[PDB]
């Protein structure tokens, strides 16, 4: 069957840099017959808020361990909301089974890690979709960390692509990769 | 259950821009077990068979109402083909069923209205994809209209990324949102 | 049903450009209720392994029968591992199926060519995403060939964007059709 992760909708502030917490993340991981999508977007709060074209990259990385559990460990963690969602309603269902470990990337395809860099437009409604108030976001698949078995990590890069200040008020991201087998 | 609603193959010009047919767009919105794909391409005619880097910019908007049936008001309408795609066939069925708000994108999800701002090649077989020969395509979930309940627009910008005239033959676009529940 | 047709993990030298094997090529064909989402990624050997701003561009096309059945004649071929993906393991099974011809790219759909250019981010983790570090890969879906029913072409363009030699370990890349009806 297919199976849904998820922060839920309105998230807290559950993205920390650095032992922060300043973004906001809304992450569905969802595995259909055989993939998995990443459907996710991201609002800066505090010193984040507004992003300026110096800003260093950054990562906010998931980390799970062998049953696709989210580790309290990543700068998404297990400290805030996460879960299955149900068929039919827009709860987190917080109790594990089983079936989370499908939403995991497969370790036997991504036995080294694997990214896919893609475009990341910011406020892009209030901007217009201007060509330089868009940055990157790169999605890693299983990069070593600490002693989680799956990691997702989200790296924003290239804040000098900015022609000045713009609101980290990021568009909605899809990435996609083979789904852990049961 | 999944369920597809889409224009059919060979749509009409129905794509209407100051009340007047200008662009055939193909639309297909793919509910599977949590996800909507939005899988879609776009042909201008008459004034905008060729765009160039003097285009101005515009929007097709998709009006739905609160059951997922496209409303009559929207740029692309419910005065042209649309409808469910049986597994199986290319027909489009147009009698309403309860599962049509599933293609719907899920308002708890996005309360407030969400973007994604991709590249949008054009005629990139003929011109073997140079990378002057693109445009961008947002898209923009629940941007508020009239008495919609939901909404989906297509908006293409940057036609001053353009090195000149080019024919208004999009490739194949693909966009991601949450569905809405039963 | 759903159905998955791939390369499997750990993909051979299966990428041949005038009868020499010279990429690693894995793809993945992942039919869900309506769409095929592509899932792919390519490692350069020998020739390959570098890649520079003066490369020829190139294709790698796949040919398929009127049952989906791959053909032995395009560049990645029949003479290579490919098959079935089962829910719950990660083997390749040649026995082929009715299903196969539902991962083909629907003909009624795409009658004419259709096309889709993307980013191809090259040894993206090694160079954090620097912009200059992609170059295009465009699937064309249905561009005639020879006696093949279906096709699918991966070509590789605009190397020129590249800022110098470069790994050709690319992102994972992922496309999006309508399938063929059973």
């Amino acid at each position: 069957a297919p199976i849904t992760l998820w922060t839920g909708p309105g998230p807290s502030i559950n993205g920390f840099i650095n032992d922060t917490p300043v973004i906001r993340c809304f992450i569905c991981l969802t595995r259909d017959s055989n993939l998995v999508t990443v459907n996710a977007s991201f609002v800066g709060e505090g010193g984040y808020r507004i992003v300026s074209p110096t800003q260093s990259q950054f990562s906010l990385i998931m980390e799970f361990d062998q049953f696709g559990q989210l580790m309290s460990t990543g700068n998404i963690n297990s400290t805030t909301t996460w879960g299955e969602k149900p068929w039919g309603n827009n709860t987190v269902q917080p109790r594990p089974s089983h079936t989370w470990k499908l939403c995991m990337p497969n370790r036997e395809v991504y036995s080294t890690p694997a990214a896919t860099i893609s475009r990341c437009g910011l406020d892009s409604i209030a901007v217009d979709g201007a060509p330089s108030r868009s940055i990157d976001c790169m999605l890693i698949i299983n990069k070593p960390k600490g002693v989680a078995t799956y990691t997702l990590t989200f790296r924003f890069l290239n804040f000098n692509r900015l022609s000045g200040g713009t609101l980290f008020k990021t568009d909605v991201l899809t990435f996609t990769y083979v789904g852990e087998n049961q």
